[PDB]
């Protein structure tokens, strides 16, 4: 069976009575049809919290498939319900874009999955909108005092900020507007980043409520005036009406999986220039309404873990109780030597040369931010026993139960192994958790802080370019921020092609922004696609609706 | 006439107590298998209802009004008004009215859908995301154009060129950088480098489309059937070409469904669509129309504009492909505005001016013979009444009209609200149940385009011909040879007159209109006329209202209107 049609044939209940499932009156949320809804904000102002307990999932390295980790989410959540206990599944929101080129996904896959995909693959209850109204609305704000009177001293080279859409379309990287009559605007360059990539996603994924989100969209530096210093959208009066735009789209999303749990997706911003992590106003619902959430962080732990931690938690003032490190034995193999074709043959040999990618994910998450962890192996249909008795060998070594998830063709039955690890862990770990840097460090060496510590290099390099950027902006005062280092995901180092567990390497910086409405500096170590192409055959053209208004082609 | 005790749109609207909207719908026999909620107060209608339901065959009653005027009409408030004196006299009603785009809400100011006592809410929602109907519409538009850009980039085997192409892309922003655009820079994996631009996404021809079809299935091949560029044969390139008009209309799924909202006396109010009324028909969707004739006795609807641009486009284009006709006509106007048309400045519209109101009559006079003999409908003359008109004033517009046979009923629905529309309801009653309706169209679809227009011009405009540039009669011979010669027109002139010169004020005769560029919208349905140049995108003025809007701690939105 395809995800399709495990969706489909699923009986999704009311989701009023998915939100009595938390004791959320009819009052207290609004009704996105019979399976979609959003909660009132203001339920934290008027509740009791219940002191819910966080549960972070992440996993290796990826390959380009990948390794279950949102599946994993989706099936433990399941399974602590399984087990009695109240849980929320706090997940991101897809973008429509990426659906009309490499065609939609589930949310999740398998026998875990989360409920309407339809319309979580379409407008849902329309976030992505609000973002991308938000942002260019700031940006015609922009353009508007440089056209009327840019007493700001606005330099219209120096303009950072860019327009979005929720479109895979190339055309859009590299634009001059502001043509024609005198009265059609300022001529300049600019360009349109897809709406996940805008600043505008960071910021509404670190606002603690609507107050703070006002603050931070305020702080957004949208550009430089001649004599060097930023110009904010404060400084052009937009936050207000930013914020406004925002209002309804900051209140979370509830849903539900296959089995009813309840599932909240908020916000979904990059993993590489961004944390990659769902909203703080939903995790913080979850754990207001919930005793256990489960949540996730884009790419492998050297990247959105390492951002979850040291930037969302930072900012939202919680910690998580245990980590699920989801790894694969392909994933494993694959870091091995071997190539995506062979990833089925039995070769125990580069399972082991490739396991040290697991154990350096394991230090890092155990010894470094000291947090008890559990490895959830996602087993593929062809593993041998052999083989998940070496993953589980080498990882009893440094003080790490494994536990074997099949919640991709069990469903929640499937995921009882990792859930009890994960409560015993509650339980039985202590918690000495600790951020990898502290705020007095400058760039630099946070920097070298998250290089030597996460991904192990000897070191970071800056290029000249780099240099003057990362100084530029110590001047500023921008230096107390946490950093957001924009890597691949395929490697500990900033090398695409070296898999398992790099030695003797280092990080070279190219280039450093600032974003100042999410709070925190962007590190580039190379390019960055803000803004994908469609294919050759996009999937729009085998879209199609019939009569009755179903559509097909979708998936 | 004028409110007792004044307060403004916010604190009427903030103090209604509006009714579940469920209980809104039950008005309409649809159960809550029929709707999808958005919120208690918003809620969207299943299309196929029509399809198990039994049709009531509706009455439809269309709002007009003379020309605009900077004195004000008040036609959106009298549809309101109207609709919910129907309701007080126990008539099943509902009111058809479209909805705003976000964009002029940050420019100058966010207005109520009405004013006073007759206005619809939720009132800050529908001014802003509402149901998402606007940014369904843009996804859609700009999707063509990315697949557009991606064809010409990967292959260009439709050898489409660029320099040729006439889809642009849209935001609901007012934003006058992207009127002219140069997009497709940079490395050879960055496109195809190429002039573009940008119109509001209520300008969009998918906006356009959006409201002349009649179901899903016509949507998608209305879309497929739109002309996004043109070959170096010179041949039309279109979505369907691109095979996009399938995914077009998968974001246009739930957008489709008309919005159930109401008005602050508990009617039911549909708000569907909302383009422009001069480069496109300024009307609601047709669906949105078939739904209330299909669920109500009797629905009020509007047409943007003066009764020349609006009501025309609304009878030749809208009522042509949905297959309807208008029971009752309602011209609203007011002492001031024709006052305006007799030469009175606009400080000093508030003098009781005999002469000047008798100069500026014939264009009042002008709109009922077009109603009552070009396209036979019963109308009748709805007086927005304010509280310095005399009664020598009133006397004199009551007397000049019943000479054409159409009655003179004041309104006061701004200030009373449901019941300051009685009088002109049951006016618009007789004339349901008491004059025949022998609705004719101004021109058929076997005429050229040059005919149409000329029917148009004449008939409607009281123009004694029309002029076409150079550039004009190339366009129009090359929309015949391409087979476009048989679909409606829609005349894009200004609107403050009946002419194309926007200061003939009142009843311009001698003149002619000046045709300068003719377009195609081949996905609507009408070939587009231009008498002048066209404002796709409007500017922000130098303090735009989106300073003054905030947002508290608790999530509560002010300086919005
Ligand atoms: N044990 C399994 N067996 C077979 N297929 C699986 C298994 N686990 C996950 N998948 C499939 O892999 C796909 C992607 O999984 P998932 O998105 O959870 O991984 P991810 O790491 O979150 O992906 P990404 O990192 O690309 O966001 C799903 O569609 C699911 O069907
Ligand atoms: N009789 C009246 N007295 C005072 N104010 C009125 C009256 N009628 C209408 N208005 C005001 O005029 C404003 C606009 O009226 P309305 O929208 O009905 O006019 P319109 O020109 O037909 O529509 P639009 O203004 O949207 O183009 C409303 O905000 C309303 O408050
Ligand atoms: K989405
Ligand atoms: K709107």
């Amino acid at each position: 069976k395809t995800d399709i049609e495990i969706a489909q044939e699923a009986n999704p209940q009311d989701i009023r009575d998915i939100a009595k499932k938390i004791n959320l009156s009819e009052d207290d949320i609004e009704l996105y049809g019979k399976y979609k809804a959003k909660i009132d904000y203001n339920v934290l102002n008027r509740t009791k919290s219940r002191a819910g307990k966080l549960i972070l999932t992440t996993a290796i390295n990826p390959t380009p498939a990948g390794e279950g980790k949102t599946t994993t989410s989706i099936g433990v959540a399941d399974a602590l319900a399984k087990l009695g206990k109240n849980v929320i599944a706090a997940l991101r929101e897809p973008s429509m874009g990426p659906v009309f080129g490499i065609k939609g996904g589930a949310a999740g896959g398998g026998y875990a999955q989360v409920v309407p995909m339809e319309d979580i693959n379409l407008h849902f209850t329309g976030d992505m909108h609000a973002i991308g109204a938000a942002n260019n609305l700031l940006a015609a704000m922009l353009d508007n005092h440089v056209y009327q009177t840019n007493s700001l001293n606005i330099n219209p080279k120096r303009i950072t900020w860019r327009r979005c859409v929720d479109m895979n379309d190339r055309q859009l990287r590299n634009v001059v507007d502001g043509l024609g009559k005198k009265v059609d605007g300022v001529t300049r360059e600019d360009g349109f980043d897809i709406t996940v990539a805008s600043e505008v996603m960071a910021a509404f994924c670190l606002s603690n409520n609507i107050s703070e989100l006002k603050e931070n969209l305020g702080n957004i530096v949208v550009a430089y005036n001649y004599s060097g210093k930023p110009v904010t959208a404060r400084d052009l009066n937009a936050h207000g009406a930013m914020a406004a735009i925002l209002k309804d789209a900051l209140k979370p999303n509830l849903v539900q999986t296959l089995e009813g749990t309840p599932a909240i997706l908020h916000g979904g911003p990059f993993a590489n220039i961004a944390h990659g992590c769902n909203s703080i106003i939903a995790t913080k619902m979850g754990m207001h309404m919930a005793d256990y959430v489960v949540t996730e962080a884009g790419f492998g732990a050297d990247l959105g873990a390492e951002k979850f931690l040291d930037i969302k938690c930072r900012k939202a003032g919680i910690r998580p109780d245990a980590v699920i490190i989801v790894a694969t034995v392909r994933a494993l193999k694959y870091n091995g030597g071997v190539a995506k074709d062979q990833l089925n043959n039995e070769n125990l040999e580069a399972l082991e040369k490739g396991l040290p990618n697991l154990l350096k994910h394991i230090e890092n998450i155990t010894q470094v931010y000291k947090i008890p962890a559990v490895v959830a192996i996602n087993r593929f249909p062809l593993d041998t026993d052999a083989e998940l008795a070496l993953v589980r060998s080498k990882c009893e070594e440094l003080g790490v139960k494994v536990a074997l998830s099949e919640v991709w063709a069990n469903g929640g039955e499937g995921g009882i192994e990792v859930a009890n690890e994960v409560l015993k862990l509650i339980e039985e770990g202590e918690n000495n958790f600790e951020y990898c840097y502290e705020e007095d460090m400058t760039i630099k060496e946070k920097l070298n802080a998250i290089a030597t510590k996460i991904y192990g290099a000897d070191g970071v390099n800056y290029t000249k370019e780099a240099n003057k950027q990362i100084a530029e902006l110590e001047e500023l005062g921008f230096g107390n921020l946490p950093v957001c280092v924009a890597k691949t995901q395929y490697s500990l180092s900033d090398d695409q092609t070296k898999l398992g567990r790099p030695t003797g390497f280092t990080i070279e910086v190219r280039q450093a922004n600032i974003s100042a409405g999410a709070g925190f500096v962007v590190v580039m170590t190379g390019e960055i696609m803000k803004m994908p192409g469609l294919p050759k055959l996009p999937a729009a053209e085998r879209i199609d609706v019939d009569e009755n208004g179903k559509i097909s082609g979708l998936f």
